[PDB]
This record gives structure tokens, sequence and C-alpha cells, in this order.
């Protein structure tokens, strides 16, 4: 097999034959805007890029067909990534992040191995024969480190070196190599970052570098140039190409830069989701984030609780475990302006309001299934009930409460008066009522209403001035609500007694909350911090993250028993109601209307008038 040198400049990723060096073609791409770092996959011949610009990784085909984007959410300065050509997985380390993460080399399964105490990881190498990855920090004190290739045991293995990129490890002769940017050299060393011998030196810039048999190939930004020197001895020193300014990043493209084998063998190590190698020739089953690995140390199992919080353009989840996972962005697409959401957890699909396009929408968590549910309108907020299988949603142009099957097949109208202003919704099909925020002129009020809209009352009107987020929990039998005039957050039964101020100081902008476990969530936009308050009152307020822009809104997934979900009487076939099935305070489960529509004489059907 002839090899080839491929190499990144400007929106190009270039192809120079080591045969012919005259030959020098780019490879088909279309959509680039800045080539960054590259890779390859020995099996199927595709190539690896990331786009710093872009913020995405994408592979193709060198014949430029099957052109895809396997990670283009939550990255910023991808500039380290690396194929595991055994596991099939692809690995990368962000600089903008802070985060060394896997996938699946089709980019499913994403999982963040590194995140904590890493200072702008750069150029990242895999050897996953052996079971350990390698890469370089910059930032502070710069170094090399090591971890296992599932993220274990990481270390420092060498202390003292410059900002080193071009990381390469020559697997045949157990050498590692890199370039110092600040010492101005290349140099190598053991895999141990022991014997270190310099290479080449009097190189002001050496930015990329590769190793092939008896060669070393790098580039210098001063020399705008791709030199080859004998690897060992340094000499037989010659130019590749040159009047090659800013190369961002070479690889030596040959199937003998990707040999050797590992206990993944040909079943992915029969892991359900990563294989990823661990020394020495072995392998860990990893999962995807937020998944935990089950007794049998092979198969994944979802998270069964979580909190999702949205900004303008994303939404994210976090979990509360012993190993602090970090929080994950949904690769969810065409995002504009997210102002409210929530999750069904039957289907297992968020719902969201995006009000520059005035729709509400769901997807799955991954991304798929995307679909508008609701489509001049205004929502504002919405509220699934989970068993009978609708959404409750407020328009803000109209005025109503209208209630929209989750197909997108309209039940109707509930709640409209010509004074009406219902914004905040939020429903309790557990005890058969829905709970609003009411905006009207000169008295905000909370309300409450049967889930037909009807026994409408007012559990709330003084105390009240811009209440601008609603909440509850049906196993605390509470209802939470906050305040951006009066710059606090309140809690009562769920009757409306025992009303009471949960926090009034340093709140400034709190527009969602949420309740998980005994702990209640806000987010305040202007202040930029998720923080928490604990309601049995033994520890205090905490804060959970701060720095998260143009925060809307967040959202408690408590985990769903099943077996209670099926025993709700509105949960099989909406209790065989036409339109609201609903649960009512004397114990029985009745079938409803919206306003335009009369119970038919069968209790189950709405008729016309
Ligand atoms: C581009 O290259 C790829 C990889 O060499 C080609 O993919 C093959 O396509 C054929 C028929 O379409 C299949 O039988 C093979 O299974 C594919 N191979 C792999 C590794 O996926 C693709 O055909 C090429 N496209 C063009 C236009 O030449
Ligand atoms: C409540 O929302 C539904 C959508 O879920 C609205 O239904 C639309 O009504 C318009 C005319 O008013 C029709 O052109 C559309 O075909 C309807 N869409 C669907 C999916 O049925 C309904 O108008 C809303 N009701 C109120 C009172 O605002
Ligand atoms: C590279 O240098 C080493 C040490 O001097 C020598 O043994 C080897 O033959 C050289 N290889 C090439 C390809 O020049
Ligand atoms: C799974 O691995 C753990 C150690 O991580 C070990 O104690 C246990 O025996 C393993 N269980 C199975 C079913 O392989
Ligand atoms: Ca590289
Ligand atoms: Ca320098
Ligand atoms: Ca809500
Ligand atoms: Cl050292
Ligand atoms: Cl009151
Ligand atoms: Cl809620």
């Amino acid at each position: 097999p002839e090899a080839f040198l491929l190499f990144s400049r400007r929106a190009d990723i270039r192809r120079i034959s080591l045969e012919t060096n005259n030959n020098n073609v780019a490879i088909p791409l279309t959509g680039v805007k800045e080539a960054s770092a590259l890779d390859f996959d020995v099996t199927d011949n595709r190539i690896y890029w990331t786009d710093i610009s872009l913020k995405t990784i994408s592979r193709a085909f060198m014949n430029g067909s099957a052109l895809e984007h396997v990670v283009e959410f939550g990255l910023d300065y991808p500039e380290g990534m690396a194929v595991d050509w055994l596991g099939k997985n692809l690995y990368w380390a962000d600089t903008g992040t802070n985060r060394i993460e896997v996938s699946k080399l089709d980019g499913q399964h994403r999982q963040v191995l590194v995140w904590k105490d890493l200072d702008s990881p750069r150029a990242l190498a895999l050897d996953p024969a052996e079971g350990f990855m390698y890469w370089t920090e910059w930032g502070g004190k710069p170094k090399i480190d090591r971890a296992a290739m599932d993220g274990s045991e990481r270390t420092t293995l060498v202390p003292n070196v410059g900002r080193a990129n071009g990381l390469t490890i020559d697997y045949a002769k157990r050498r590692l190599y890199w370039t110092d940017l600040d010492t101005n050299l290349i140099e190598s060393s053991n895999m141990l970052g022991l014997n270190r011998e310099v290479i080449a030196d009097d190189l002001p810039h050496p930015f990329g570098l590769t190793q092939y048999q008896d060669y070393i190939y790098w580039t210098d930004w001063s020399r705008r140039s791709i030199e080859r020197a004998n690897k060992t001895s340094g000499q037989n020193r010659t130019i590749i190409q040159g009047h090659l300014d800013y190369v961002m990043d070479i690889l030596v493209f040959h199937s003998s830069r990707q040999s050797g084998w590992n206990e993944c063998a040909s079943s992915n190590g029969h892991c359900s989701h990563l294989c990823l190698a661990v020394p020495v020739g072995g392998f860990v089953c990893g999962c995807p984030a937020h998944y935990s690995l089950n007794a049998d140390n092979r198969t994944c199992s979802a998270p069964t609780t979580f909190l999702l919080f949205s900004q303008k353009s994303a939404i994210n989840r976090m979990v509360i475990d012993e190993q602090q996972s970090p929080d994950i962005i949904l690769p969810i697409h065409s995002l504009r302006n997210v102002r409210a959401i929530d999750y069904d957890p039957l289907d297992k699909q968020l719902y969201w309001i995006d009000s520059r396009q005035n729709m509400i929408r769901k997807a799955q968590e991954d991304g798929s299934q995307g679909f508008t549910v609701v489509v001049e309108i205004q929502p504002y907020d919405l509220s699934i009930d989970i068993y009978s299988r609708y959404i409750y949603w407020t328009c803000e142009a109209t005025n109503v409460i209208n209630v929209t099957r989750l197909d997108g097949r309209s039940v109707g109208v509930v709640l409209k008066g010509e004074q009406d202003r219902p914004r905040a919704v939020v429903v309790n099909p557990e005890k058969g009522y829905m709970y609003f925020t009411n905006l009207q002129e000169r008295s905000p009020k909370i309300e409450r209403a049967a889930l037909d809209g009807t026994e409408r009352e007012v559990l709330f009107f003084s105390g009240l001035s811009k209440p601008i987020a609603l909440a509850l929990d049906s196993r605390l039998g509470k209802l939470f609500w906050a305040d951006s005039d009066l710059r606090r957050i309140e809690s009562s039964d769920l009757s409306g007694a025992n009303r009471i101020v949960l926090e009034d100081s340093n709140i400034l902008q709190p527009v969602g909350l949420t309740v998980f476990e005994n702990w209640l969530y806000w987010i305040d936009k202007q202040q930029q911090m998720i923080e928490k308050i604990d309601m049995t009152g033994r520890e205090g307020r905490t804060k959970v993250q701060a720095r998260i822009a143009q925060l809307s809104d967040i959202h408690a997934v408590k985990e769903l028993n099943l077996q209670e979900y099926r025993q709700h009487p509105c949960a099989q076939d909406n209790g065989g109601c036409s339109h609201i099935c609903l649960v009512k305070g004397d114990g029985t489960t009745r079938c409803s209307c919206p306003m335009h529509l009369v119970l038919l004489q069968d209790e189950l059907s709405c008729g016309g008038t």
C-alpha cells in the first residue's frame, strides 16, 4: 500500500504522496470552514476531521461521499481528535470545554471521560493495543498526561515541557514523539516519559508532527513547509513541500499506522454500547453520558432521574451522582428561542416552546424523531398530562389555555375569559387540577381549576407583582412560584393553605423552578445560576452551577413507576373518554369536554354546542 501524508490548512484537507511529492490534491469535501485535527479509519478508508470554526467533528469517504457530522453539539475548540481503530471509537479533546470525550465512530453513545482538573487539553494520541491514551495540556503549567482509554488512572506522564503538540506514538518501537513550541524542538521519550531525546532543534514553531517507518514529518510555521527527518538521528532532513503557511495538522495515512489487536475482538467485547481499552490489551464496557453499567459489566441503563434546563438555543441534562458527572447538551436540531420545556417519561420525549417560530415541538433526547405538536398563536408555557396523553398550553396572543394531544390533534380550549391572561401553567392529573398564573391588569393571581376548566378558584391574589414561574410536586403536595418584581420564591400547599416565603434575598430574575426529591431548584437568568434550597430545612441554600447564559427553564424528571402509572384511571386509552379524562375530588374519574362541547349521555363522548 502506498503511504500518503494528509494535512489541514485553511478550509482544505490535502493529500501528498510520500512516493512522489509533486502529487498534491484536495480531498473532495464540502462545507468545511476551518480544517483542524485529522485522522482516518483503516477498516473503511474514511477520513475524520474537526472544524474549530463550525464547532463540529465530521467524517466522509476519501471520495467525498457519505459526508456527515458525527459530533455537532457541545463543542467549542475540538483541537485534539483520534480514531480508536480497534474498539471503533472516536476520541476528542476540547480546549474550550476542558473535556476529553469518546463516542462510537458514527457519533453514537457519546461519553465524557475526563473533565476535572483539565486545563486546555490539545493533542491526543491513542494506543488501544495497550489501553492507554496520551494528551498534551497547555494553559498554566504545561504537561503531557496519560490515562487508560476509559479515562481511569489519569497521571502526569511528562511534567517538564513547554506547550507541546503533534503527539505521536511509534507503535513498533514504543516511543512517544512531540513538538515543543516554547523550547523550539521535536523530541521523543519512551512510553513512561523517560529517556528523553531531542531529535531536531532550532524550530521556532513546530506545530504538527507525525511518524512513518524511519522518518518523522513536521510542519513549522516559521518555515512554512512540511519537512522530513530520520526519526532516530534527526539527519537526512529534506523538504516535502514548501510555501505552506499555518498548516494545522499532519497525518500519515497508511494501514501500518493502525495495526495490532485487543480483546474487544470482532464483537465490541460483547459490550452493549462502548468497548473501551484498558491496560494491558484488555477492555471495560462503557456507557453513554449519564447511563450506568449494569451488574453484568456489559449492558448499560439510561438514567432513571435527571434535571433538564434550557437556554435560548440549547437544552441541557444533568444528573445528581457520586461521580459528579458533567452536564451535557442534548443534540436537538433547530433550536432558536426555547422559552419553556417539559418531558414525557413514558415515550422518553422532550417537548418545548420555541418563541421565534411560535411552535410547540418534540424530539427524543438523542435528537431523533423530531416533530411539531402545535404550529396567530403565541405559546407561553406548556404542561403535559402524561396519563391522558395531552399538553396544556397557554397562548399569549388569544389568552386561552388550550389542550392538544401529543400527536398534534387538538382537544380544545378549557379556559378563556375576556380579562383572563393565563401564563404559567402546570397540571396535576393525580388530583385532577391545573394551576396557572393569571397576569390580569392590576391584579396578578395564582389560580387553579379542574382539568376541564370547571371549578375555577383563585388561590392567591395578594403579595404578587410578576409571578413568572410556577411548579408543583405531587408527592410533597406543594405549589411553588417565583416573582421577578418582588424578587422571591414562595410555596404553599396545593389547596392554597400554608403559604410561605422560601427565599427573598439574592434573587434577581427567577425564570424557572422545579422540584427534585427534597430540593427546590431554580434558575436566575440575570445571575446566570442554577441554585437549590432544601425543603426539609436541614441544609442551606446551595449553588449548583454558574455562568450559564440565557437560562429559560428548568425541569426535573422523576423515575416513572410503570405499575403505579398504569393504575391511573386515565392511563388506559384516556379512560375511554373522547376528549378530557380527569380525576375528581369525590374519588371518581370522569370524562369531560373542552368549552365548545358538552358530554353526551354515554358519559364518554363529547358533542357540539
Ligand atoms: C467512495 O468510497 C467508498 C469506500 O471505498 C465506497 O463505498 C463502497 O460502496 C460500494 C458500493 O456503493 C459498497 O459495495 C462497499 O461496501 C462500500 N465500501 C465501504 C468501505 O463502505 C463508495 O462506493 C465510493 N464512492 C464513489 C462515488 O466512488
Ligand atoms: C387551540 O389549538 C389548536 C391547535 O392545536 C387550534 O386548532 C387550529 O385551528 C385553526 C383555526 O382556528 C385551524 O386552521 C387549524 O387547522 C387547527 N389546527 C389543528 C391541529 O386542529 C385551535 O384553533 C386553538 N383553539 C383556540 C380557541 O385558540
Ligand atoms: C536513520 O539513522 C539511523 C541511525 O544513524 C540509521 O541506522 C538508519 O539507517 C537511518 N535510516 C535512514 C532511512 O536514513
Ligand atoms: C464486574 O466487575 C466487578 C469489578 O469491577 C467484579 O467485582 C464483578 O465480579 C464483575 N461481575 C460480573 C458479573 O462480571
Ligand atoms: Ca493530529
Ligand atoms: Ca517558539
Ligand atoms: Ca413547567
Ligand atoms: Cl520530565
Ligand atoms: Cl392572597
Ligand atoms: Cl413542575
